């Protein structure tokens, strides 16, 4: 089931992670949400980035009216977009993915991202050649308006995604901190296992929460399409065949086991329901031992403009 955060609210350990494409029709993350949820998913991870909240909130709430689950079994998680990093931009941003979900708290709020944006309402502002324009932000005082929409009981708990161990200790180091992240949602997976930001993390009691555990949606976009597929690692495939799981699942279940709290998205009804079953076998000592030893420092995440950025995140590569 959950994990306690260092600000003594609760989270399930596996999160479905709700971004689609926009060649994806936007009321299909209603449909699947639904799915999710009536398939045992508590924990759901938007954000305004995705341009879903209004649709996942919609689910969220269907299933609250029908008498399935009352709004505290339930873990929803948004993120502040890069464009409104500046401390008086923060709260305008959460209460309008509360409007757009129709939500009067969210679970998690979280930094996005390090790598701030020009302010204003495009998410991807760009220049007279079609560049992405950076801003420069001091985070900390992000953190300040972020800890105050806690207090405000606009989100029940806060946190960061895309840190790097440098930039938690900067929060971390800060004068007069209120609240320490109770997560850092980050790219994790068997061939990116983060295993030193992770023993950082435990040391501090933050919880490391893993995105594309799967090896993501290979947006041609953002991911090069000739990098190596995950879920086809023979590894996971022969560990699939002793448990008589599937790549997936065993991705999914080592992340648990590394006490790594685990997203992981589908729009596919079948596939949603089977994720769940993560719970239901175990890895031994000597499978979880095997998967380390995958390790490639492989992010999926490739992007020249994002990588330039002064607090892109993997910027010691490079
Ligand atoms: N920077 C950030 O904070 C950040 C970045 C990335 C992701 N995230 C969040 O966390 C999630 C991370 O996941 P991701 O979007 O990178 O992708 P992912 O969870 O790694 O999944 C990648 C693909 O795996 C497929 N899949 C799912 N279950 C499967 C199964 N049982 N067997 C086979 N294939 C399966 C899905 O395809 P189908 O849809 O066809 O099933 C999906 O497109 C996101 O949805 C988002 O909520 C956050
Ligand atoms: C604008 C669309 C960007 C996009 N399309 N395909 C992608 C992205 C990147 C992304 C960045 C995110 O916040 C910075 C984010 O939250 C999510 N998400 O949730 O799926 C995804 C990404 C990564 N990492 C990878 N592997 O694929």
């Amino acid at each position: 089931q959950c994990v306690k955060l260092n600000d003594g609210h609760f989270m399930p350990v596996l999160g479905f992670g709700t971004y689609a494409p926009p060649e994806v029709p936007r009321s299909k993350a209603l449909e699947v949400t639904k799915l999710a949820i009536e398939a045992g998913f508590r924990h759901i991870d938007s954000a305004h980035l995705y341009n879903n909240e209004e649709q996942v909130g919609l689910a969220i709430r269907s299933k609250i009216a029908d008498g399935s689950v009352k709004r505290e079994d339930i873990f929803y998680t948004s993120k502040l977009w890069s464009t409104f990093h500046r401390p008086e931009l923060v709260r305008p941003a959460l209460e309008n993915s509360l409007k757009k979900a129709q939500l009067d708290y969210v679970d998690l709020y979280l930094i996005h991202s390090p790598m701030s944006l020009k302010p204003g309402e495009e998410l991807s502002p760009t220049d007279e050649n079609g560049k992405v324009i950076f801003d420069i932000v001091d985070l900390c005082t992000t953190w300040e308006a972020m800890e105050k929409c806690k207090d405000a009981g606009l989100a029940k708990s806060i946190g960061v995604s895309n840190f790097n161990r440098r930039q938690l200790e900067m929060i971390l180091n800060k004068p007069g901190l209120k609240y320490k992240p109770v997560c850092n949602q980050v790219e994790c997976h068997p061939y990116f296992n983060r295993s030193k930001l992770l023993d950082f993390c435990k040391s501090k009691d933050i919880v490391l929460v893993a995105y594309s555990a799967l090896g993501s949606q290979r947006d041609k976009r953002w991911v090069d399409p000739n990098s190596p597929v995950l879920l086809e690692d023979p590894v996971l495939c022969a560990l699939a065949k002793k448990h008589k799981r599937t790549p997936a699942l065993i991705a999914l279940r080592y992340q648990l086991q590394r006490g790594v709290v685990v997203l992981a998205k589908s729009y596919n009804e079948q596939r949603i329901r089977q994720n769940v079953q993560v719970f239901e076998f175990q890895l031994t000592a000597e499978d979880m031992k095997a998967i380390d030893g995958l390790d490639r420092n492989l992010h999926y995440f490739n992007s020249d403009s994002f990588a330039s950025h002064p607090n892109y995140p993997y910027s010691d590569e490079y």
